[PDB]
């Protein structure tokens, strides 16, 4: 077992309240009270449509991804990454795609800075669509499962998708979710991908401890095995220690207007 597989097995043993306590222990967390109020009421202001905006902000503020030019957002959901990207000065267009049916999050219409540069398309399976060329590739797809096998499969689908888009579309910036980075097969594929496409792996401190998600990004360089293991060891130490409440930080608030 890798440390990550070992972590997953332990996670699966937690009861309901153990799991809840664990999942937010020692993490960073944005205060979503205002955002949720605004969304429930359809109020047009600068709040982020999802928790995801803050994750992309954390990576973008550190230069791990520097959205520019034509941005594609695969698995956009409500659109938290798309709206965040659209607000950035180097960004020309955002093409955003998501399933958007049967319970899956539909894009939410907002008027934050650059909204007019986004084209949202629902009813799209990004794994079964033609590559379109662009400059920035974002993909935030990866649904957790109790089963390592299922998470591994879901992750390989995303990595196979990203590989094809990166090869055919001439992208230069990327930020790709790796749901399950810790199995041998995935680590193997990540090493191969890095050899051809560069980049590194980052753990966003806003991610909950109940997911081992990391992001493959163009604006750093890391190894695979040690970098992933370090995260496994942190998540394991947090599960063995008593839980502590998360550290709150201000959520993403964007300016308004067209670009
Ligand atoms: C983690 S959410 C993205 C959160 C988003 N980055 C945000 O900030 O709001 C991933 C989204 O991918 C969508 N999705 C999953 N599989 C997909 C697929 N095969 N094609 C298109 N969208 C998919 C899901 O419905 C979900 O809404």
């Amino acid at each position: 077992m890798t440390p990550g597989e070992a972590w997953k097995k332990q996670l699966n043993k937690l009861g309901k309240t153990q799991f809840e306590q664990y999942k937010r222990s020692c993490i960073l967390e944005v205060d979503r009270t205002h955002a949720r109020d605004s969304l429930e009421n359809g109020i047009q202001n600068g709040i982020a449509v999802s928790r995801g905006s803050a994750k992309l902000r954390w990576m973008e503020e550190r230069g791990y991804v520097k959205p520019t030019g034509i941005v594609v957002d695969l698995g956009c959901g409500r659109g938290g990454w798309s709206y965040y990207a659209a607000s950035l000065k180097n960004v020309k267009k955002v093409m955003a795609f998501t399933l958007g049916v049967q319970g899956h999050e539909k894009p939410i219409m907002r008027t934050t800075l650059g909204w007019n540069l986004i084209r949202f398309k629902d009813k799209t399976d990004v794994f079964n669509m033609e590559v379109i060329p662009g400059d920035t590739l974002l993909c935030d797809i990866g649904e957790s499962s109790p089963s390592i096998a299922v998470e591994e499969q879901r992750t390989l689908r995303v990595l196979n998708c990203a590989k094809q888009w990166l090869q055919e579309g001439n992208y230069t910036e990327f930020c790709i979710k790796v749901l399950c980075p810790y199995t041998p097969l995935i680590m193997e594929e990540l090493s191969r991908l890095q050899l051809k496409h560069g980049g590194g792996l980052v753990r966003v401190p806003l991610s909950r401890n109940s997911t081992h998600e990391m992001y493959w990004v163009s604006g750093t360089r890391t190894d695979v095995v040690g970098t992933v293991s370090n995260v496994s060891r942190l998540l394991t130490r947090r599960m063995l220690n008593k839980p502590q409440p998360p550290t709150l930080e201000d959520d993403v608030i964007l300016d308004m207007g067209t670009r």
